[PDB]
């Protein structure tokens, strides 16, 4: 019931002895107390914030209705007067320091009893979406619902999913090793989302250690380090055989720096990749290496419809998913089973599903999220969910698109394996 689930949820972030409980616990602190160097403390070191509490302190007196704890990442749902929502969003670094914290109207989602009820909940005018939900099978996939699987959308991070199956194929051939030493250069720092940009010059991390930052934390530095050392040819090279229906789309095969650097750096050099055929555009990226100028604070405009981010249809992220789980049983090491499964997206029911890989990715004007959920008998499932928009605040922070894929996860028996 109301009362019971509010006081299980308080009861819980008292209690949680981990990163996201002490932040979680600091940040509601803030909001319910009535000090800069602690502040400092608390987050990155390269973390107006007064500002914002007092601000944020306006909206209430809160009590908490749910807390959702996630590995790096957190929500807690708050009630402030006249029933009035918000949430509570967190996001730690490596150590537990706040990268992102923030207050906003709460985001709802319904329960799910038919697939008609998350086209109706997501549809948005605007907005391009689609969901895809697949039951994988020795005979092909049993779709179990599809909306326009087959247009080809951007998906940020998604991305990193066929930079891994190129990974896992240099490594089966004996090219590249998991303990090979990488190096973070001042030319291979790269933006959020991701924690490797935060480590010195110089600094040396197996390949096994950034492949698992790479997925787990879609770490942008960790998949561009990944991306030098295979090669953008190898990875390109690579997209028809891990299942891209039309590798040209993701031609030339952008780096996260060079898509923060192009889409939101010098207009003129944009222009130009618009005008520019594949060699065009090689020669424009061969160009524009060295150093980042862009900063976290230059995004905002939309530039994926210019391709300047990496373009799949549904069918491509089953299948780069399906390959994966070929390629962790093919790894007697479990190495790759370990990268996969490290951050599953949500709390899963871990006796119901055997294993789980999860990858989220988002740009301005782009969301999407998209899991593989195995049970204990072998039966798989496939999720792809996708927005493009032209406009970011007809998106926003991706927590309706990911409660959305929680909530057809929670109806798994009325919605995937009835």
């Amino acid at each position: 019931t109301p009362a019971e689930a509010a006081l299980a949820a308080q009861t819980a972030l008292a209690a949680d002895d981990s990163p996201m409980g002490d932040a979680a616990r600091w940040a509601m602190g803030l909001l319910t107390s009535s000090r800069p160097e602690d502040v400092a403390a608390r987050f990155i070191p390269t973390f107006n914030f007064a500002e914002t509490v007092r601000e944020w302190r306006s909206k209430g007196p809160f009590t908490v209705r749910a807390y959702h704890p996630v590995a790096h990442k957190g929500w807690v749902v708050l009630s402030a007067p006249a029933g009035v929502r918000y949430i509570l969003s967190l996001t730690l670094d490596s150590s537990g320091l706040i990268r992102i914290l923030t207050l906003k109207p709460e985001t709802v989602i319904p329960d799910m009893v038919t697939w008609n009820d998350v086209e109706e909940t997501l549809h948005t005018p605007g907005v391009q979406h689609s969901v895809y939900a697949v039951r994988l099978t020795p005979d092909g996939h049993e779709v179990l619902h599809a909306s326009a699987p087959e247009r080809p959308m951007p998906t940020g991070a998604a991305y990193k999913l066929y930079l891994m199956r190129a990974l896992v194929a240099e490594i089966e051939k004996g090219t590249v090793g998991w303990d090979e030493i990488l190096t973070l250069t001042p030319e291979l720092r790269s933006l959020p989302t991701g924690d490797m940009q935060d480590l010195p010059d110089g600094t040396r991390v197996t390949v096994r250690e950034t492949a698992h930052k790479m997925i787990a934390l879609s770490d942008n530095t960790g998949a561009d380090l990944v991306a030098d050392r295979l090669g953008r040819e190898v990875v390109e090279r690579s997209l028809a055989a891990a299942g891209h229906h039309d590798p040209s789309l993701m031609r030339p095969f952008l780096t996260s720096h060079e898509v923060f650097e192009l889409g939101w750096g010098d207009p003129e050099r944009r222009a130009e990749w618009v005008r520019q055929d594949e060699a065009g555009r090689r020669e424009l990226l061969e160009k524009m290496a060295g150093v980042m100028t862009v900063r976290g604070s230059d995004l905002g405009a939309t530039v994926h419809q210019l391709g300047i981010d990496w373009h799949m249809d549904a069918f491509d992220v089953v299948r780069v998913l399906e390959g994966l789980l070929q390629d962790s049983g093919r790894d007697t090491s479990g190495t790759v089973e370990e990268i996969l499964t490290a951050y599953p997206g949500l709390l899963i029911d871990e006796e119901r599903w055997r294993r789980v890989y999860f990858k989220a990715g988002s740009s301005p004007g782009v969301m999407m999220f998209c899991w593989l959920l195995q049970d204990h008998a072998g039966i798989s499932y496939v999720l792809v969910l996708r927005q493009s928009a032209d406009e970011q605040r007809l998106i926003g922070d991706g927590l309706f698109l990911r409660g959305i894929g929680a909530k057809i996860i929670e109806a798994e028996a009325k919605l995937l394996s009835s």
